[PDB]
């Protein structure tokens, strides 16, 4: 009866099922979202929905917000496009030296602007082999980059992301994340970090030259592999490492930056880090196609055109969204916001978790959580199947959320959520969760 | 100089501050043009200075800058959702857009779509899907070719050494084959001999250290764009087609350039007779310079991968969706690819008139209003002559006219489809001018 | 200092052979260690240019396990050279070749029935490892171990994990090949059992395969059952039935590498047999295979070897018929001097001995002992556990100047692998020479 | 009969092909060699032959030659293995300086050895990348460098190289090798020089940096690929292209040196080249496993150990036979009967050409050479089935010969092969022509 609410809905995608390849999305629920603003979604059969997901963080200023609209609408009227491979606009250069300046450390920075995270992470590797004259790139288990040969190469959450398409990119060596959940039984945060270094060196002591080795690329935190957050001393390590080693220090802002973690970047959650370069995508234009890579001016001369560049990157429409964007994080306060809601929003999901014992894990920093579920507390064995009918009874109930690795909840609102609205779409949590319990959810 | 930098005294200030903060990788540098706003083939820069514009932004401008039907879809749709990824959930202009895609492209066996952000991500893509569904290795692409500027395609590439230089390893298993040139030839040579001779040449790594039963795709731009308006000959193509079916290999293009009735036909590959791809990329002008890109193939390839294989966040973008909509129900509603075969024929003619009292010009390639004007220091050298190439394209913008270079000698002529007669016209004079003004010693470049 | 000059005059021809070599053969082609130019050798013994004789605890890294200049060996190579020094079987066929291709296909670990390719070096024999098991599965990725020591060949250089300078400078390397961390039981976390290690490594080896490595399209696992170069480090029992059992389950080739510990080193015939019913689906075989004369193979499951066609995998010098008769010679001295037997009750024997040592000498970590096949870790405290290269080097300086050859591992690991055939009495004058060299070097008596 | 004759070597080999993997070997005929010494070859059934391919140039002093012999026997008396990994022994030091010095030019050059020309191509890419600073490897379609992950990349003379076990080696480009039988109706030497070095340019000029290229390996006579010679302008064109744009310039010696060509090395056909890099094996040894790369000095040093190393390599045992067998190639002016008794050849077989139209080309260098034989002379098309009928032929009138690419025969005696002897097997070759020209042979 629920699918009598999702007629038009579920005519539509039986359809686009027919000619949209199935490789291109992975399948939650039937909303065929017809308009949208704030967290509020509408579907084409006019049901409403509070958005926890922000279009995987693409949406931190909420849909439609009425500046970046205006913003849109304005500049195409002037100019749709113009190639910046070629010429100049001057939305695109007042945001790329915007982006440079508002980068995270004080070092004179360099930008080049891409569509997606995916091209600004080949970039990264494109530009520490280019700056450092050496080829090997480090990436993490657990990561997301991208779905381009060289950020795709450089992931690792999915297996469907390696099958029958490589060989990948060469001279990629994937290390293990500092995982703080599923620890040793006794393990402090420094016992964590220190074995997590330790396996970081391991490749180094082997086969890996240090001396070889063009960069490291981190997720400050990592986003689809669960919202996990490395602990301070494990990244002071990896960062002293690089600069003894002359190995660029990068990171991935493209899910956790643009104040997703109650600071602008993730990277400032740590003390005194500057990278050399960084990728940004995601909410940098409200979810118009636009990325960047930023970094020290220095590495970001090593190439030459066109080493790096696509033709409708720093789209003076996307570009101009995108300042707009920029300002109402700014204007509204919402990195201060993210914070703030993020401290409440952990508070209320740790007393879920004592009454829901189902929650084994509750990862927070600011409106950007992970809520692992697990079978049993001491053997951590996920529970996919008690995600799952959370989700699906959110959804019933006007709440989209999605999970991240089968069993965590993603919890990813746009910044500007009302109280009011994440009042009522935590009290619909509490509610699925008790639900579950109760054995009153079927598949 | 005091001159230009009275019409350019505001584009040079903005671009010396911009060059402090953007990276000289990620632009191909020719002149001081900021634009402020474009209309049709008229460009207009922040001093107020009018052009006509023969690049379209490298052909994603097909339908005119501005387009009011394109212009209202994009603010249309902003009202209503900006964005939702189509990686997680669905929105109707996405699915009215991809159906249509599947429907429009070449040939009549049932396609399906997937969406990405650049003609790049495309490339990559069909690299991934001819790999699944074939479960062999190796892509077999052109010198002289351009596919992107990811990993995938970038590999794939052959026209500049800056996208190799530096960067690698690149993806592995990639072998590059010589394009047909029609222009630099072997004495006596016809258009079969030359597509005997290439065709020669695309086997000998067949023949040699590359199997064809495990070569998964051949990547070929049915007319090379940046390697200087290159058509392969009928007689070539039909052979390469042929020998891919005969091996199972997938027979893959790329009309992110030439595509969307650049050619005076919708697609480039029209242009040759009963050629039905396996895969095909699609981008530039899809969405009118807004970011989409498709990679279109035969339903069974493309159910080769699950997800997340091939998918990006903002790809397939409601913005762009609309816009992508409204840029194809242009291109038909205003007859943009007959136009462009009308006007085409009459380009080639001027160019070839202008080619008789100016023989700086050596080759005259034209399909569409697509050309490549061949500037030479000797007609029986054929050497090329890059410096005589920059002083036309200098003398243009200097003119009101803008105009860009391939390899360096070629004139590349990609105007908007819907460019006016008029407009047309008062450009041609100026590439007129120009050629007589170089030939005199008229122009000088500082 | 008069010492050293003292030594250096009994190095006279040696050291000015070494001097004008070294102007023509390429550095990177060897791992110096002392000015040792050999003339002649038998057993384990060797003599030098300049009339020095020592006790050999190297056997050419585990290539002369059946002696120096065995008797039958020597007579198989001169014969066999009267009457055919080479003919390829990469085109034709003779009766050495044949008859030990097929003795290995059978001597091999297991009952399943199995083929042999031969090749020149246990490096070559891993590249064909490679190949045979990207082509029995179709799948591409390679799973090798830091730590290993698998060749100088691209394929096998690109496995190995235990020398930068084996990735320096020549990359890119062979693509699809991830490396996973050896089991290491000497420095673990404080308080962990043998299961605890066990665990523990298997949870890193799946790490990968959890993350970006579909275990679907990994071809073969190649693995040490102890290391070598890595140190003379053993898998835990419970760690090699997990990741043969997880290859098992996936379809992925389980293949070992028994180029150094093989052919009796371990006191028993292959080192995968000190493991309980473990029979892997491709093996690497080399160095004493024949008597250190160029050959080796790679020996797998029949249904694996069938999976190429020539010239696949092939060699214009492998199967060299004088290395064929040296093989099967050097075989039959492993059989008829009962030296699996021998090097398993040395083997023990020598275990005893070093602990021993290790009571009175605390600069001993760890005695790491699989018959007569030795890591002696030396390290500056036995709790920090912290490397002792300095202590080691003095250790094989001093063994050197008072007539043994022994070589490091890692820097600071002992490397004790003298032929098997070592006469008791040669085998107790090496050990107390190395029992002296500890005193000596504890008591300062040592400069490099 | 024909297989009356080879009884016990047929059942030798259905019991081989039980335990021996067939992707190790080429299969032509049940040859099961017993003995041999000199250009004779004799089988278990007691069958004698007249050896044309003396193992593929492994043997060019001729079987069991007694110097060789001696000095294997002499030598394992006193050391049948120590590595020079770790230690030294003399037969491998003076044979590394003697490769040193004969190597072709007058550049000080340093060696380094390996078991076999395969692993010595390896080394090639090794030192050239670590030389120059450079990833890219440029190597030749028609090509054969070996069968390690390295040396079987650089390969183009086989399908089944590539299949099944890829990905390769990265970073590696191949180019055409000049042809000069298969040309275009009226060109030149000078044309086929031009255009071949046209292609060879074409990927330099497209997506392959000159100045990230490490370095050109090429056969200065292609021997697997047919035994095809660059025209001199071409080398020449190549070898300038190298040096001006910094690329090490390579040799694969391995099939067509040590007097293969009628000089020493197969480069000295060619004016004043000096490669940077070269690797040498086959013959080294006379069939032992012995190989080497030979560099000009500072190219050698760019590496440190263990960078190149195998622990069988450079055997004494093995070098002790490579000194003797250089001794026999000077002492036995081998390089000289090469010269000569190839010119021989070449006449001869350029008479059977004139009688005997199958025969499309005669190639030959030295006592070295390919015999095409071709369908039709004015079409070129291939004719593999008479290649196989003239070898099979020959086989069962006691000559053994096989072919390249199929239709090529490939004539490769030891360089010792008596006149008697030769005149002899080039009398069955003729008769193998005629054989089959009357389809007499099945
Ligand atoms: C989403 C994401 C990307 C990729 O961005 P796309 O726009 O989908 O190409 C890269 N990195 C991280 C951490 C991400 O979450
Ligand atoms: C422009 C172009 C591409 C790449 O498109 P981007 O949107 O710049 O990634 C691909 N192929 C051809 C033929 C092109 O001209
Ligand atoms: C020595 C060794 C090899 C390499 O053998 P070479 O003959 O030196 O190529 C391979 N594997 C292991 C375990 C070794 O010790
Ligand atoms: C035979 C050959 C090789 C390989 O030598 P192996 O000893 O078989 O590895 C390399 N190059 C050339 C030109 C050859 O003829």
């Amino acid at each position: 009866e629920l699918m009598g609410k999702l007629d038009k809905a579920s005519k539509l995608i039986d359809e686009e099922n027919k000619y949209y390849a199935r490789s291109a999305r992975i399948n939650y629920y039937n909303l065929v979202i017809d308009h949208a603003h704030g967290a509020t979604l509408v579907d084409v059969d006019g049901n409403k929905y509070i958005d926890l997901l922000a279009s995987a963080s693409a949406i931190n200023v909420g849909h439609t917000h009425e500046k970046v609209v205006k913003a849109i609408a304005d500049q195409a009227q002037k100019l749709i496009h113009y190639t910046p491979a070629y010429f100049h606009h001057v939305p695109g250069m007042e945001l790329s030296e915007k982006l440079a300046k508002i980068a995270p450390g004080n070092s004179p920075k360099m930008v080049s602007f891409g569509n997606s995270g995916s091209d600004a992470n080949d970039a990264i590797i494109k530009f520490a082999r280019a700056y450092t004259g050496r080829q090997y790139i480090v990436s993490y288990m657990g990561s997301y980059h991208g779905s381009t040969y060289g950020s795709q190469t450089l992931s690792g959450s999915s297996l469907n992301m390696t099958r029958k398409i490589g060989p990948m990119l060469p001279s990629v060596v994937h290390v293990p994340y500092p995982d703080s959940y599923r620890t040793y039984p006794g393990e402090t945060e420094h016992d964590v970090s220190l074995r997590y270094f330790n396996e970081f060196k391991k490749p180094f002591e082997s086969f890996l030259p240090a001396d070889e080795t063009a960069c490291v690329l981190i997720e400050p935190i990592q986003g689809d592999g669960g919202i996990i957050k490395a602990p301070e001393e494990y990244m002071q390590l990896v960062y002293k490492f690089c600069h003894e080693h002359g190995i660029l220090f990068a990171i991935d802002e493209v899910n956790q930056g643009l104040g997703r973690t109650g600071k602008m970047w993730a990277i400032q959650q740590f003390k005194d880090i500057e990278p050399d370069l960084m990728s940004v995508g995601k909410s940098l234009a409200s979810g118009m196609p636009l990325s960047a890579v930023i970094g020290k001016k220095e590495v970001m001369q090593s190439l030459d055109a066109p080493a790096h560049l696509f033709t409708t990157a720093g789209n003076p429409v996307c570009s101009a969204a995108s300042l707009a964007t920029l300002d109402v994080i700014e204007y509204e306060g919402l990195v201060e916001k993210s914070a703030t809601d993020g401290a409440y929003a952990k508070q209320r999901f740790l007393e879920m978790q004592q009454r829901h014992p189902m929650i084994g894990d509750v990862r927070m920093w600011g409106l950007n959580g992970g809520i692992e579920l697990v079978k049993d507390p001491k053997t951590k064995e996920p529970d996919s199947d008690a995600a799952t009918k959370v989700i699906y009874y959110a959804f019933a109930h006007g709440v989209v959320i999605i999970t991240l690795a089968g069993n965590i909840l993603r919890f990813q609102p746009p910044l500007v959520i009302p109280r009011e609205q994440l009042d009522q779409a935590l009290q619909v949590l509490d509610d699925a969760f008790t639900a579950v319990e109760n054995g009153e959810v079927t598949i």
